[PDB]
């Protein structure tokens, strides 16, 4: 019974974690440790050290979410155990110094067999990495406070011809800013300087005090589900959808767990599971 090497990146509400119990383990949830690193020979002896060493709590985390059941379910149908771990960057990746970061780096570095998280499907990690069919679809969006900036969508002029003091920004290294800096270089050149590490991070910029951002660019499933949690119901997203992307799980190119993994897939996409997750998750 293989046991897989799992990376993910925590994102609401596809990924969360909770503190894990007095002795290191998750009675609710699935054991996450929390590196911090990309450093390969230090991931390998922290994994290790679950075992025959004493790894802190300060490095485990119980992950749970959309894709923890997703991944759980997949175990289960194809019969493997696995481990997981946090990607050190907490970037979904982009190319940066000629290497890839965050999750696709580490596939390509062979630190995991599989990424599993809101991972979205573009044509330039494709060619990198590989993905199983789709699981999940997500437009952008662009997230606004309520009662003033008013858009409607990525055409916008506010966007184009920004006025004086008008903000906007994205994640860094996400699969939106790669969107962006692919059709729109002149927009990225205005948002590089005011975008964010983490979804989170972004949507703490738009309720500042006073604000460091008038709107803020990411997937629109993501946003979604900022918009639903906020206390005061500050939050809206506006405009037309843009730049459809599926998520995938992503692995190392020509992985021999690919087709599998997409065929359950297709099957929880027709028989309604995916759909429960997301009843479940929002």
């Amino acid at each position: 019974r293989p046991k897989l090497r799992v990376v993910t990146l925590v994102e609401h509400p596809f990924v969360f974690t909770r503190e894990s119990d007095e002795d290191g383990q998750c009675p609710a949830g699935q054991l996450c440790l929390d590196p911090g690193t990309n450093d390969s020979a230090r991931l390998d002896a922290l994994f290790a050290a679950l075992v025959n060493g004493s790894v802190p709590r300060t490095l485990r985390r119980c992950c749970y979410g959309y894709c923890i059941d997703l991944l759980e379910r997949l175990a289960e149908d194809l019969a493997f155990d696995f481990e997981l771990y946090i990607v050190g960057d907490g970037k979904y990746g982009a190319l940066r110094d000629g290497r890839w970061t965050g999750l696709v780096g580490d596939l390509l570095a062979g630190r995991a067999h599989m990424a599993v998280t809101s991972f979205s499907i573009n044509s330039a990690r494709s060619q990198v990495v590989d993905f199983t069919s789709p699981f999940f679809s997500t437009s952008l969006g662009i997230m606004v406070r309520t009662r003033g900036t008013e858009l409607s969508g990525i055409h916008d002029p506010k966007l184009h011809h920004p006025s004086q003091g008008f903000r906007f920004g994205t994640v860094w290294e996400s699969s939106a800013e790669a969107y962006i800096k692919a059709s729109f270089p002149e927009m990225h050149a205005h948002m590089r300087r005011h975008s964010a590490p983490t979804t989170p991070h972004g949507v703490a910029m738009l309720t500042s005090d006073p604000p460091k951002l008038n709107a803020f660019i990411m997937d629109k499933s993501l946003l979604d589900y900022e918009v639903s949690i906020d206390a005061d119901c500050k939050l809206l997203t506006v405009g037309k959808p843009f730049a459809i992307e599926g998520y995938g799980i992503g692995l190392p190119q020509n992985s021999p767990l690919t087709s599998n993994l997409s065929e359950f897939i297709s099957r929880y996409k027709s028989s309604g599971f995916i759909d429960l997750l997301h009843d479940k998750w929002y």
